[PDB]
């Protein structure tokens, strides 16, 4: 599924985000869009081995288990595959144990260089929320 922007909003507000460990929903609309352009079936391979996956391009060898990334951890407890879905629970989930684990949404590489420090609000603005 491609969501659109305020389709996007909507869910990440429904699933609890926006101000999650303080960062306001424009901040995870804004790392959705330049991690996987808002695409839930978005992959990509890393120098390391290991693989991105879904909307917020959660890294196999940390927080979840494609079976090919030696010696990886799957701290979010679940199949890589769970993360494309159409239904971003899985993501959502996942990327709130990632921003709890000490370098909050730094974890996102397109977060750090491309929203933050940015007017983030602008991603939410004209959505019915
Ligand atoms: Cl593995
Ligand atoms: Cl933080
Ligand atoms: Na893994
Ligand atoms: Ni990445």
């Amino acid at each position: 599924k491609v969501f659109g922007r305020c389709e996007l909003a909507a869910a990440m507000k429904r699933h609890g985000l926006d101000n999650y460990r303080g960062y306001s929903l424009g901040n995870w609309v804004c790392a959705a869009k330049f991690e996987s352009n808002f695409n839930t079936q978005a992959t990509n391979r890393n120098t390391d081995g290991s693989t991105d996956y879904g909307i917020l391009q959660i890294n196999s060898r940390w927080w979840c288990n494609d079976g090919r990334t030696p010696g990886s951890r799957n701290l979010c407890n679940i199949p890589c595959s769970a993360l494309l879905s159409s239904d971003i629970t899985a993501s959502v989930n996942c990327a709130k144990k990632i921003v709890s684990d000490g370098n909050g949404m730094n974890a996102w590489v397109a977060w750090r260089n491309r929203c933050k420090g940015t007017d983030v609000q602008a991603w939410i603005r004209g959505c019915r929320l």
